[PDB]
């Protein structure tokens, strides 16, 4: 064994949450959007985006796009119109730049130096690079020449659980090895102008955001100084039955774009449970309501069924609706906010566990063809 | 530790290269390619793609774009145009199709059931897609459906290095992983016609060729069923001092664009010796001349410099040389298909080991922002 592997499970040693300055309330997010986009004349369809706002547990959204930016790129208000190099050009300044400021609060909160970290897996649905965005984040860190990068794009919403993944087994694999998990999420490639033609784009509007969520993920951390605040059990997918293009996620020249082939919010509600009940074997199978849910936020829907078909108490996937509420759907992001705002209530009701009280946690992921991207995380003491 | 550990390198137990069934001699790829996008009109720009090309070390290269192929979808041979799509479109299937073609040749290598994949690490610096090349690979072979993708897309000419090293810490991670390392490449995206500005685009089209490589990447092979073929030993990266724009790929409207603002030949063939210095310590400095190279064949310029400064013999980097003139540059494949013409190369004339006699080797990989992806492998006896 040339380079030495770790001896532990990957663990979270610090969580930054980095959101952009600019805040959208969802009561007034529908105004905002059809009027920025130039697209408010269209009465059925605002009213079908007013009920599916409404319907959707948000209530306030972080994005870069603010005004400024948007009036800046108007390439992006556009519906199916070539603007993926005017998008790219926004992500690659900005993406970097909202990890950069997340793994500042993670490190602080981490207070390890910059120059032991030596991985970067960095998740991005929201454009793509050669030069890349992972090594944009190394230079902006400063960390080190010596830097391995692990490059994830265009991974669906599941891309914080495969960022998970992916960082536990880099870190569980190279002995030291501080890998920054990053899943930095800003839309302006999948933004889009509303359109009645594409309804999973209405659900997207409603619902995606902008986020950086970065995990100092490494195992063995040091006592007395590095801190662990997750540790990741396991980690699986399942391609679940009659996935057949339910959502499909094409990068074209308009940018990203989640086309509507199916009923995304009833087929994922519908399929949640199948590769849940035997997710939880090797922990040891405790009960449903033993564990605490950072569940992505995809939807009410989503939330709703999981509930009725599990039987769950209400204050059980009350994080993931707390996100959503605060932030919405920031696609890969998503699920880490959700973690840390589960950690954030579990230190404000005084919870036994960072898990509201749960021993062991879902961080579940899905995405296009129904991959079921599950890790079961344990919550340290509180 | 919930999802068991493995033991042992990383180990290629199959090597599955599949091309597409058209050839181009390189001998009349110049007129070929300046004839089909339209652009054999000119002169100047013509003699210096022709000195570019029989200064390339390139007989002939295989490529899914043929005539056929080409004329029923253009696009492709216009310069800055909006094209991504139907690229996309091609390389939704085509780079699937093509993995999964180097998958069954690579698995009938391998000898074990397909049912016992577990893990696809997938490379395409040519194209992007959210449901997934992994996902229609994993569909296409019919593997379990508890099959756990990694997808690095747009990783550069390092891809190749970049699913090495991914598939390592995916299969020593995991119990009886059965990781299928794939860097499928169709020059699909970045194929373009010729252009004075883009200079690097003359090197790039007569360098890029199309080609797929599937590694089954695992560890503890079963003995008498399972031979490992190279057991990977090492891997890094670094940003050399002198790395700021030197290959910047923007995957724009118009597809994959290798923007020049240095001298990427020269850069790279004066930058590569301070990272491979380094990066023998490991191993234990056999010999500078005692090593297999399969390096990725970046053009001769490369080849040339790199011998010259480390003082290596003509038959030490003859595979490379081998793989560049039979296939050109295949991005993330290359260096796959260099490593199975150095086995095949070994297997001919009865070398000692599968790689010349050469106990170890250098995985040589470089890409934008000039990181030095270098893994160490050890070449299989016979």
């Amino acid at each position: 064994r040339a380079q030495p592997r770790a001896e532990g499970p990957a663990c979270v040693l610090g969580i930054g949450t980095a959101v952009p300055p600019a805040e959208f309330l969802q009561s007034e997010y529908p105004d905002f959007f059809f009027n920025i986009t130039n697209c408010g004349e269209k009465e059925a369809l605002k009213a079908k985006f007013k009920r599916i706002c409404d319907k959707s547990g948000i209530r306030k959204r972080h994005m870069f796009l603010t005004e400024e930016v948007l009036k800046a790129n108007p390439g992006i208000c556009t519906y199916m119109e070539p603007s993926l190099n005017v998008r790219h050009d926004i992500v690659v300044v900005q993406v970097p730049k909202l990890a950069a400021e997340a793994a500042q609060k993670a490190i602080k909160e981490w207070g390890g130096r910059k120059s032991d970290i030596t991985h970067i897996v960095f998740a991005t649905t929201s454009g793509v690079n050669m030069p890349g965005a992972d090594h944009a984040l190394a230079k902006l860190l400063g960390l080190k020449p010596t830097v391995k990068r692990v490059m994830m794009y265009q991974t669906g919403c599941f891309g914080g659980a495969s960022v998970l993944r992916v960082a536990k087994d880099l870190a569980e694999n190279n002995k030291g090895a501080r890998v920054l998990a990053v899943a930095s999420e800003v839309t302006a490639v999948t933004y889009r102008a509303p359109s009645e033609n594409h309804l999973d784009g209405l659900v997207g509007s409603a619902l995606f955001g902008d986020g950086a969520g970065v995990y100092v993920v490494g195992s063995d951390p040091k006592p007395e100084v590095e801190k662990p605040l997750f540790e990741v059990h396991w980690a699986g997918e399942t391609i679940l039955p009659e996935s057949d293009g339910a959502i499909d996620g094409h990068l074209t020249e308009a940018g990203l774009i989640f086309h509507l082939m199916k009923d995304v919010p009833g087929l994922i509600s519908k399929n949640i449970e199948k590769f849940l009940n035997e997710a939880r074997k090797p922990v040891g199978s405790p009960a449903w309501n033993e564990m605490f849910w950072a569940v992505h936020p995809g939807g009410p829907a989503i939330l709703d069924q999981v509930e009725a078909k599990l039987k769950l108490t209400k204050d059980k996937m009350q994080g993931s609706r707390d996100i959503l509420s605060e932030f919405g759907n920031m696609s890969s992001a998503s699920v880490l906010f959700v973690l840390d705002q589960i950690r954030h209530r579990s230190v404000k009701m005084g919870a036994s566990t960072l898990g509201e009280g749960s021993e062991f946690g879902f961080f579940i992921g899905f995405g296009p063809g129904l991959t079921l991207e599950v890790l079961v995380l344990r919550a340290a003491p509180n």
